[PDB]
């Protein structure tokens, strides 16, 4: 009466759908070797620090088809938005540059992920973790990548690690005898909108289920810089269990499942339901970032066992800077998945001078509604989270606001290292959400009128802009090598250089593109969308 | 410099603290062997079955002494309430039951959850996961527990599996030649009681923190049957990393963590903030589930690196069924950790309410009484819980009536395990009120509901609903089943839906079952103060 299914029952299992090349001359890393009557795989665990090197590198700079496939449809339907194909294109350029190899597609190269999955026979000493940490530690030092990871030294008290570690290692046991893996260079503001839902049965039946869609997509807002690859995980045998599905479903990882379920409670994915996912994000007028058919690329459902007790729902999305790479190894060395390297196949406003007092930016951009977009010249000042909570703290003891809250647009942004002979790395925007809490308080106290980024914000913050006079400017959200290549002139660290990416910075700006999203007036480019 | 470092450092990788017992003639299963130089095991995978069925057996009949101790503190701490004191008591006789190796200590014994860190020379064949769960089938198949687990035949239709699988069955790659466990039999209801949040930098200082916890606390409720072990993760490198990270941590996997962070961002516990936990836990009032300082047997505080956009959280328990049991295959065969065999060495005024009587007589004996009055019930309950109610709902919305059988009894929220032979009742406890909560006002609407037994704090709608209706929601103790069925449960009977199987509508007689009122038909609700 026994019967074993397991829940992931991929028709794919090893990705043959995926194109590899093979690292060249890789095959001095593996030897097959036949033992106790079984083949089994001798790896030199070196190959693991080429492999991840070679993945945290290749995946900065290149993208797959089906995003770049996304962009490309927001440009030529006729049903994209002006805003949609604008977005689109300048993701599509942004791309174009990456591909040069120099600046990475986005200022937040991410948290290094590794899921490996090793073969009962595949050999490697053991060390995998140091091994494939070197590698990562490889490709962020030596490129033009980021530092992003904060150690906590004790619970408050944080510093940079100063090179992007420690990665998150899940490693598998898994029969034969080689090692297949996925890397992701996962952002941070995309991992924020991984988020888990603690439902019920009374939410098993197509009206609650399409409404708590609609309600829960809206969530995401544009604070992960669409268009999504969006991803929904019905159920799961625990919340950890149902948080990992999510995260692969979006990576494109478990596209091969079975449609359909059967009476020992495997996975599967359910189309009739990604394309109601689809209809509800092209319904729901969010758009590219700023208002339109293009919320999402595409969509991924998968139905899960539960306990009858339970029902986790996982919601989580990839980014526009979407970067996994599949690998493996094998008797014939090491394989990498093959990105697209020549995106350019896929290509088919108020001028304010910032150079002035705040006062006279501010009347001129009191002359404009939200949505009206505007290019930004002149002098920018560049501050963060941890930025913020230090600025906070001093002025809860008595000291200032500081001079440089006061004189400029502030641009929450944190910048990737910078190319030799370059005036500045990756440098496109943070989200803007998390600095809601600072800005009544900040204008409050004379600064930060004029906030630059990209995100939806909370209602307290079109508050405060009315009450101040203040203004929230977006950003295009992921073009982070074309506005270093083509609006940063000047990167100054102006204050808390330990801080490392997240200090203070002063840059000189041309021609930076933003749109005005919430006025002086009460008035949120997001209220209609978003409420 | 490159310098690598593991983000989990415990002193104790290999649970040596833990008291670990042989199987029997186990290292017939196992044998050690030399290949290119390095020491090799090899492993019969029918160790992995022998190994699995035993854990799954075990810890549905026996604790801890971590969590026994637990109880035993509520029972013997001047600053413990009487309702702590009572509902510890009858934690501990309930756990007595259990140790007689028929009654699960639960009647949800739960998902079935597999860690597993096997060596990179451990050589089992490469079938684990089958063998695995056999094992597991073999546990609850030949024993008196439960078949918990529901396939989705599509998006909305579900049957039980009937044998409790698919496990979950998360097998890790580890330097070696061993293979190390934790088997943990996940109860439902706090399986649901793991939340994430997505915070900032702005939730990192004492004040801030201090207030997300004691806001957070509250939202577990009751309803996940207290005293909890509370585990609190701060950070981590994804979310579902912080939520595998929390559960661990519940578990008391990673007791043995340091305590100081580092430049290169390893994880550590925190017993500073373990101590403000508890002080939360103890004067937040809420109680070993009726009021009182037992919120919480212990606490868990992780902190972890983070990405700087990114403060994931994640917050969860192990329950009153706290089941987990650490194992490990090395040369000298099998070895399962040791639990208490005799928590018997741990143990040191109510309104009776006939339901033997037209249930307009019994809401009218109810309304005579406030909210936190103890009664106990004799007579007949209907029991229905998530898919029974889920199914009578749609009846009505096509046009059918309210079944007679939902007006004549108090409902009774319950899914019972399998009955032992020569017994009336396997373990039979109550499931969480709140998820019925959407269902109370259209029953009463419609002449039936009007009492309902069940465990946990329930929705303002649920107050609102009895003070329209004149009805009333009685708390179960939560948790002691196998001490309910023994005592109290004295004849089960399946009346409607036989084919949800633990979720069928039943008809069962009680006698002496505990119960305080914790909504009256007046507005008021026991635990309107403590989880406001
Ligand atoms: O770290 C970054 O630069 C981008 C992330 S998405 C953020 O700040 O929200
Ligand atoms: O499944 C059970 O019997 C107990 C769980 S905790 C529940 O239903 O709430
Ligand atoms: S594309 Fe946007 S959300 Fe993604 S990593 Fe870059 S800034 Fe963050
Ligand atoms: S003790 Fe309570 S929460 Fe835990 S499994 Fe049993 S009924 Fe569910």
């Amino acid at each position: 009466d026994f019967h074993f299914s397991a829940i992931f029952q991929p028709t794919d299992p090893h990705h043959h759908q995926t194109e590899f090349a093979k690292v060249e001359g890789s095959e001095k890393y593996v030897e097959e070797v036949e033992v106790f009557g079984r083949q089994a795989l001798k790896v030199n665990p070196e190959a693991l620090t080429i492999l991840a090197h070679r993945a945290f590198s290749d995946v900065h700079h290149f993208f797959r088809k089906d995003h770049l496939e996304g962009w490309r449809r927001a440009i030529e339907d006729p049903e994209a938005s002006d805003n949609d194909r604008y977005v689109a294109t300048t993701l599509l350029k942004n791309a174009c540059i990456a591909a040069g190899r120099v600046l990475p597609s986005c200022q937040d190269t991410g948290t290094a992920i590794v899921l490996g999955k090793r073969g009962e026979l595949c050999w490697t000493g053991g060390e995998d973790e140091k091994y494939l940490s070197k590698g990562i530690w490889n490709a962020y030092r030596y490129h033009n990548l980021r530092y992003s990871q904060t150690a906590a030294l004790d619970m408050f008290k944080e510093c940079n690690t100063g090179d992007n570690l420690p990665a998150q290692l899940d490693l598998l046991a898994v029969p034969g005898s080689d090692y297949e893996f996925l890397f992701i260079a996962k952002g941070g503001g995309s991992a924020n909108k991984a988020y888990l839902y603690q439902e019920t049965k009374a939410l098993l039946n197509p009206k609650s289920l399409r409404a708590f869609i609609e309600e829960k997509l809206k969530t995401l807002g544009t604070a992960a810089c669409p268009p999504y690859h969006i991803a929904l995980v019905i159920g799961g045998t625990s919340a950890e269990m149902t948080m990992k599905t999510v995260k692969l479903a979006s990576c494109r990882y478990y596209d091969s499942l079975p449609t359909t379920g059967d009476k020992y409670g495997r996975a599967f994915r359910d189309p009739e339901w990604e394309k109601i996912v689809m209809e509800v994000a092209q319904k729901s007028g969010i758009g590219a970032q700023f208002g339109g058919k293009y919320f999402a690329h595409q969509a991924r459902v998968i139905r899960l066992p539960r306990h009858g007790a339970s029902c986790p729902v996982g919601l989580a999305v990839s980014c526009s800077a979407d970067r996994q790479i599949l690998a493996h190894i094998n008797k014939s060395g090491i394989y990498i998945e093959q990105l697209e390297q020549n995106p350019a196949q896929y290509l088919p406003s108020v001028k304010v001078d910032l150079k002035r007092p705040i006062d006279k930016v501010r009347q001129q951009l009191s002359q404009y509604p939200v949505g009206t977009r505007v290019m930004l010249n002149g002098t920018l000042i560049v501050a963060r989270d941890i930025a913020h909570a230090k600025i906070k703290e001093m002025m809860d003891n008595g000291e200032p606001l500081p001079e440089y809250m006061k004189t400029s647009p502030i641009y929450y942004a944190g910048p990737a290292k910078t190319p030799e002979g370059y005036a500045s790395g990756s440098f496109g925007p943070t989200t803007a959400g998390r600095m809601d809490s600072y800005v009544d308080l900040f204008q409050s106290h004379g600064g930060s009128y004029i906030t630059l980024a990209k995100g939806n914000r909370s209602k307290q913050v079109t508050d405060a802009c009315k009450k101040h006079g203040g203004f929230y400017l977006g950003s295009i959200g992921g073009p982070a090598a074309i506005l270093a290549k083509d609006s940063i002139k000047q990167v100054t660290c102006l204050a808390f250089p330990e801080l490392g990416m997240e200090a203070v910075w002063k840059i000189e700006v041309e021609d930076f593109p933003a749109f005005i999203v919430v006025d002086d007036k009460g008035n949120d480019m997001y209220s209609k969308t978003l409420a």
